[PDB]
């Protein structure tokens, strides 16, 4: 939070960092996919270059130039002549947050990236034409690679799953009859809800396709039978909201639209509820964060929704959310938050 | 130098490193949409309103710049209105940051990615992304405008600029002919034309590059004195020119395979007299006084694997030394700390 002045003149050494960010993620990225830091791990002794080499079946070149490149980096150590983990290589390694979020850069991000330029200038998503020419990466998605399809689903569970204790006994706490989740195309949400409170009825909205996998997903679960899809498209168009919810939810849901479509989405949702609903909107807020580096993440993140499913959209500043909330017609009743990987709810009203 | 440096705040570094590519593009969008500069302005800072309104970015644009350049650090936020930061101060106004910046994103930033490949191939597999020359040396003048303007200021900023020390260095040997392989902007032979009246220097390279050089030292002082000399320095078949009494190789030979490294310096061993000097004069990361520079170079060894030859780099100098005992010379002297950064080895035959 800071953000108020953090380096001696080594702030040139920042500059240079950024200058080769491309170079040492990649360089990085390697490192930890060859399964160099992994050697490296089991050996706190440590390895020379030759030995390296040998045992990951690479050039002494293609071993000399990624481990000088992390010499000085910082991920690795130099030992008289062997090469120890250092503590940022044994995060690269270990930490599910660096790992997820850096095979999301490579295989979903990295290329498009390139053309962030224009899609910040023209207001779509320039970067997903290398994979094809839908409007937004949603559409296009059951159509990318294995890889990236891979990495992008890390990447949309490790930022949206969760459990859900602090989230499940707010909302029940106002004993609800039918739960309206709009978006939870997984079902993890509503199997919680379900399992939790024994005759809620929870309806999850979605597109019919994302609703296959809901069913698939959520087959034979332990409360199924009290949970509902509705087919909708989610578009200004009657896609009225059904009705006689007294929870709405939405989750991770909704950084992926503009703020005129946030508020589009929300006054058609303040349309559904009486003045006795409540709706609640959890989110990643960059700005409410327990850990700086979870700002620093969310903040770098909002750039994949620029670059590839733009028309939007990003991890919202709490202001602009709030603000987006207002507008649709409801108010903020308070935003306890902090739940999960840090992850904010609002519970808002109507009126 | 080496031995550890971090709290368990190596944790954010592991996420700096996994972000790169995003600091990357939004550092230098907010380079080049002006952002920083509009910044440096006035040093009470400006708000997220005025910013988009005085670039004509869209605010959206603009916040999801400026939110990542918060966290980055390159910025930094006073109230409701942003200011410019130390690390924002050095990537508008260093110039080794502008170059490296802008030979990433035109030059290497496409090409990395397939950087895997290069390394498990042994050639450029990055090439690829513009044509497939077996070379980025072959395929130059090919590049889109913006690449070749981005990689000319690397190559250029990368050289000697500085030249005092190397021709004292040369020239305490009074030589009579210098024989200076690649060489081909022909700036060094215009400074030893200059310094020496009676020296004769030959510039080896490729007859095209030769051309060039020709255009280049074009009308200026001492060029009656400098020659061309037509080769191809990998054609390990041709001898180089003999009855010189220096030879001179200046960041031209990291550009080379050990293999060809030692190949290349054979064939000039062969050239020479006893009395011949020979200088190699590199940038070498384990020579630097400045830790950033070393990091640097250790980085800028991945655009000649992806992009340029797959199999060179910049050199640990144990290694340009033992190459240099294979091509059977000996290294007498070594001077580094010239300019930002270089060393001339000093060597003769034995």
């Amino acid at each position: 939070y800071t953000k108020e002045q953090c380096t001696a003149a080594e702030a040139q050494r920042l500059a240079q960092e950024i200058a080769f960010g491309p170079v040492v993620f990649q360089v990085s990225r390697l490192m930890l996919k060859f399964g160099i830091f992994q050697l490296l791990s089991g050996k706190r002794e440590g390895y020379t270059l030759q030995e390296i080499s040998g045992r990951t079946g690479l050039t002494r070149y293609a071993a000399q130039v990624l481990l000088e490149a992390s010499l000085t980096i910082g991920t690795i150590l130099l030992e008289e002549d062997r090469y120890v983990l250092a503590k940022a290589g044994w995060f690269l390694l270990n930490d599910k947050m660096a790992r997820v979020n850096m095979e999301f850069n490579h295989d979903v991000n990295y290329q498009g990236l390139f053309h962030l330029e224009e899609a910040l200038l023209n207001g779509r998503p320039e970067g997903l034409k290398v994979f094809g020419e839908w409007p937004t990466i949603y559409e296009g998605l059951s159509q990318l690679p294995e890889q990236v399809q891979k990495s992008w689903f890390g990447f949309d569970h490790f930022y949206s799953d969760q459990s859900f204790g602090k989230a499940l006994e707010i909302v029940f706490s106002h004993h609800p009859k039918r739960l309206l989740d709009i978006g939870g195309n997984t079902g993890k949400w509503a199997t919680q809800c379900v399992q939790y409170n024994k005759e809620v009825e929870v309806t999850i909205v979605d597109l019919p396709q994302q609703l296959e996998m809901m069913r698939k997903q959520t087959a034979g679960l332990s409360g199924s039978e009290r949970i509902h899809g509705h087919g909708a498209n989610l578009l200004d168009r009657d896609v009225p909201f059904p009705t006689g919810f007294d929870a709405v939810w939405m989750s991770q849901f909704l950084d992926c639209f503009s703020e005129e479509e946030v508020i589009s989405i929300l006054t058609r949702v303040a349309q559904s509820i009486g003045k006795d609903s409540k709706v609640y909107i959890m989110e990643t807020l960059w700005d409410r964060q327990r850990y700086e580096t979870a700002s620093y993440c969310l903040t770098q993140i909002s750039l994949y929704f620029t670059a590839m499913a733009n028309g939007n959209s990003k991890m919202f500043h709490s202001d602009d959310l709030i603000r987006c909330i207002e507008n649709a017609g409801l108010e903020v009743e308070e935003i306890q938050d902090n739940i999960g990987l840090g992850h904010s709810i609002l519970q808002c009203r109507l009126k």
